């Protein structure tokens, strides 16, 4: 078998593994199939520039056959209302082809958007119109004494989410399916741990993301949202392309990217053009598990499955917090840090930076891909006799054959040490053909005591 550290990275890299099984009894769709899902009704923007330009306006006045919608009283957006809307219209155009102006209706844009507010209970909390209807463009929000949501729109709450969610309407995207519950949804990711347009909590696929008594939103397109959006209107590969830092020491300039407390509510799935970047968690105290798969849930600040990384992005490096995290890289170069606590970090593919901060850290090593010569991982900060490199996944627990020297016989294994360079080295024939097809390198002396296989 393997040790229970790889187990748990094993288990984790497939916790929220999608499609091809039922899961609550329904059809676990992958985020391709749920971008199909989410764009069912066919309509959309029409471009051209290959870009879908639009332009919206937050009326001042009602417009003609107002009255007629039974909406009650019309009222323009507030100041703090439209400082909201441009943020959700942001967080839509960041990760596809579509631009929104404020400004009038004009001959060179590819639609229009209206928003507006109005005080009749009855014309439900909000609503939206599909790009291929003749209200196109247009977003309504409730707001009277009775119903305040709308009032106070913010990061990471329901006000927020819902401009972002009519907004998503107004783009094409659908509701994931037609005193409906979660139990009428058509496939197992219909809940807001996927996406902003469902209407089921994220409870109903098991995440965790608040208790009673508190909201928890995502204020952003999901995971889901963006392979949809991206679908209807092309991925927007401009968007900081350059190195990025999301969650604490943020720079990707979002404030649902951004966290400075222990205390945040984290929920947002990232896209990225491109750069060298890296997800930091270093703020929070709770276990996390990070992980850097393209398309892959994190569980993240003490919540669960609330960060993910959109599909087509590359995702580099991450840094857990102070608690016992898991952190799981992917097939690039990454630079992994555990920070305080009991961390489990697995590199991956390709030439690994591991750091385990302080405490007892284990280095697992799931193939002999891995950490090749050619391509070593490098544990920056290994701590003998406590930390550990665990190669169970590859020997089964079959142990190694500690040697000064490679034998030509399979499990051979030589720990080394340059005392000058404080340097330490592991190295590994696996398949036995006298000489190491296996390499980790380390800063800090590696005993053969803190070798797991
Ligand atoms: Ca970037
Ligand atoms: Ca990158
Ligand atoms: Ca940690
Ligand atoms: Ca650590
Ligand atoms: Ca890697
Ligand atoms: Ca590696």
């Amino acid at each position: 078998g393997t040790s229970s550290a790889f187990t748990q990275i094993d288990n984790f890299s497939h916790f929220y593994d999608r499609g091809d099984h039922l899961v609550n009894g329904k059809p676990s769709f992958t985020v391709d199939q749920v971008a199909d899902q989410l764009t069912r009704s066919g309509a959309s923007w029409h471009d051209n520039d290959g870009v879908i330009n639009l332009t919206y306006t937050f009326l001042t006045a009602p417009p003609v056959g107002y009255a007629s919608r039974g909406l009650g009283t019309f009222s323009q957006f507030s100041a703090l209302q439209k400082e909201q809307a441009k943020l959700s219209l942001e967080s839509w155009a960041d990760v596809a082809k579509v631009t929104f102006t404020e400004g009038p209706a004009a001959r060179g844009d590819d639609g229009h958007m209206t928003f507006a507010n109005f005080s009749a209970s009855n014309g439900g909390a909000a609503f939206a119109y599909l790009p291929n209807s003749s209200r196109k463009g247009e977003s309504w929000y409730l707001i009277n004494k009775d119903y305040q949501v709308n009032k106070t729109p913010g990061e990471g709450n329901y006000g927020r989410q819902t401009l972002t969610h009519e907004i998503g309407h107004t783009l094409g995207l659908s509701h994931p399916g037609d005193n409906p519950t979660y139990r009428d949804a058509v496939y197992a990711e219909d809940t807001r741990a996927y996406s902003v347009m469902s209407y089921w909590s994220e409870k109903n696929t098991g995440q965790v993301f608040t208790k009673t008594g508190e909201g928890a939103y995502a204020s952003a397109p999901l995971l889901d949202d963006i392979a949809a959006v991206q679908k209807l209107y092309g991925a927007n590969l401009e968007t900081r392309a350059d190195d990025t830092v999301y969650g604490f020491n943020s720079t990707a300039d979002r404030d649902f990217y951004s966290a400075t407390s222990s205390t945040d509510k984290l929920i947002f799935s990232v896209w990225d053009g491109g750069g060298n970047d890296t997800l930091d968690f270093s703020g929070f105290s709770q276990n996390q598990k990070i992980n850097l798969t393209a398309g892959s849930f994190s569980d993240v600040g003490g919540m669960t499955g609330n960060v993910s990384i959109a599909q087509g992005v590359t995702i580099e490096n991450a840094i857990g917090g102070s608690g016992n995290d898991l952190l799981i890289g992917n097939d690039a170069a990454n630079v992994l840090k555990g920070g305080a606590g009991n961390d489990i970090i697995y590199g991956g593919g390709g030439a690994d930076v591991l750091w385990g901060g302080t405490g007892s850290d284990t280095f697992v090593f799931g193939a002999v891909s891995d950490s090749t010569p050619k391509a070593a991982d490098i544990i920056k900060d290994f701590q003998s006799g406590f930390d550990k490199i665990d190669l169970t996944a590859i020997t089964k627990l079959g142990g190694l054959n500690f040697v000064d020297a490679f034998t030509g016989h399979a499990g051979d294994a030589i720990v080394s040490y340059h005392q000058a360079s404080n340097a330490g080295s592991l190295q590994v024939d696996f398949s036995g053909q006298g000489v190491a097809d296996f390499l980790v390198t380390t800063v800090g002396q590696v005993a053969t005591y803190d070798i797991v296989a």
